[PDB]
């Protein structure tokens, strides 16, 4: 596909502008073209993960959708960086449903811990990836050290073919029932943390379901599916991380990302 050769090649020059690396995989689920720049190498997914983290929470409650209904009274002692609903509400607790909420559109931290305590430990997500056909994705640490984003280090990371490959499987695909799937993008779609990232790069009457991530080294990560309005959705993949300890996370490499595999999709 000659599109696809020239968003690649545009891709290695958008790498080439700065101190790190791009992971990239842009696919249309109707045709099967796929964009991929560094599809193979692992990168630290940061807040990213707790996509992964609801949609095990979703599926561990489809034979009894009630459970979503649970309050949980967590206590202040939970309490830690970036949780703007949790540390809100610890008055009244919050239900399962609410914490995912938080989580996703909020990136809140203490709801991702609470919701991974919920599951077993962060192993249970490893292990609902490999349910669901991924065998990369590995979390191995809970917030906030999962965020170190250590140069080879291999903790809490996926490659953007694998990420790919699930966020399709989740939000587009079959691996959650009809209901789960449904509830999963509806949370996604209401994300408040992403509007300088991919919603950035994609046309104007694109709809777009994404979590982004945000970490050590510069990392600034953003995944999801954009729903062009008359043809198939869109999935977009894109890991970024940089050499600098004291790298300062951008929006922009993500948006402009986004935006070459917009136009080789128009």
């Amino acid at each position: 596909m000659k599109n696809v050769a020239a968003a690649e090649r545009q891709l290695r020059e958008l790498e080439s502008t700065f101190d790190g690396r791009l992971g990239f995989v842009a696919l249309d689920t109707a045709t099967g073209a796929r964009i991929a720049h560094r599809g193979d190498e692992r990168f630290p997914f940061c807040s990213t993960s707790k996509m992964m983290l609801c949609a095990a929470v979703l599926a561990r409650s489809a034979g009894e959708p009630a459970l979503l209904q649970r309050r949980i009274a967590y206590a202040k002692g939970d309490l830690i960086r970036y949780s703007p609903i949790t540390e809100q509400h610890v008055g009244a607790g919050m239900s399962v449903a609410e914490l995912c909420a938080a989580t996703l559109q909020y990136s809140d931290n203490t709801a991702a811990n609470l919701l991974i305590a919920l599951l077993g430990g962060p192993q249970t997500v490893t292990a609902y990836a490999r349910s669901i056909g991924d065998a990369t994705f590995r979390l191995d640490r809970r917030e906030p050290e999962l965020n170190t984003a250590l140069p080879g280090d291999e903790r809490d990371t996926t490659t953007p073919a694998a990420m790919a490959a699930s966020v399709h499987r989740l939000l587009v695909g079959d691996a959650l029932g009809a209901a789960q799937r449904a509830q999963l993008n509806a949370w996604m779609l209401g994300n408040k943390t992403g509007d300088a990232r991919i919603r950035a790069g994609v046309p104007a009457d694109w709809r777009v379901a994404d979590k982004t991530g945000t970490g050590d080294y510069g990392t600034a990560n953003d995944i999801g599916v954009a729903y062009p309005p008359n043809r198939a959705p869109i999935v977009f993949i894109v890991y970024t991380t940089m050499r600098n300890p004291n790298a300062q996370a951008r929006d922009d490499v993500i948006a402009s990302a986004t935006r070459i595999a917009a136009r080789a999709f128009a």
